[PDB]
């Protein structure tokens, strides 16, 4: 499995999740309100956005990266993946994270 | 070291942190309340938990894994490492995280 | 890309996470409020703390790790990186973190 992120507009957030779940794109997405500050074309922008920790299967990455691009507002949307230690983590959960990516 | 998480239900999730800390089981434990939406046997659930982000050597990885799924009320416990740049972190926190992980 | 994580007093999280944005050490700063519970000289310690999730170019690491340093108000800070998978991640968003990180 992997994990990936991506930061929404708080509304958007809730709703594209609950999309990822539903068609099981994703297992699992946890939701964190976020304080974002960034760098855009000379300005710094300072944001509520909630951030989206969604839990997948390795294979499912693309899928699930497709789908962000199709349902995310921004222009440039963030989408980055962190590697999990699959060994160290519990097999049954990593496991489960396969099963439910369909 | 790395990075391990888990969620928990909000009842359990600052007891299980900190007794993981009194035990030495980790170093430190950063908890961050979290809604969680997931599938489950058919169903999509949406439920408010903690994220318990927990440091611990690699060494201690395993000892936290088990001392996890004896403490984690749900059936099916998350206990997802995270793979940790150990060159590129601070050695004086990673060693640090290791002094506090005792290992038997 | 990576991510890197530090804890800090929210009387200076919010500072310092201008701070590095302002000078293009990175990209892009996320800060989350954070109760954690660590392990110090024989003491359960139990703090407020706001965590910064700090995406910055892989060659821009090592500025950041120093300034962190520089900056940081406690004895021993956290400076932890976690692996991006760059091939995994959407490439146009790799190329705006590595494009606000200023080396030089």
């Amino acid at each position: 499995m992997k994990i990936a992120l991506t930061n929404l507009p708080p509304e958007h957030g809730e709703r594209i999740a609950r999309l990822l779940v539903e068609e099981h794109i994703v297992a699992c997405v946890n939701l964190y309100p976020v304080h974002s500050i960034y760098s855009w074309k000379g300005e710094v922008c300072s944001e509520a956005e909630v951030t989206l920790m969604m839990k997948v299967s390795t294979q499912g990455i693309e899928r699930l990266k497709q789908r962000i691009c199709e349902l995310h507002p921004y222009e440039l949307p963030e989408f980055v993946v962190i590697e999990v230690d699959n060994n160290a983590s519990l097999r049954e959960y990593i496991d489960f994270v396969k099963g439910e990516t369909h």
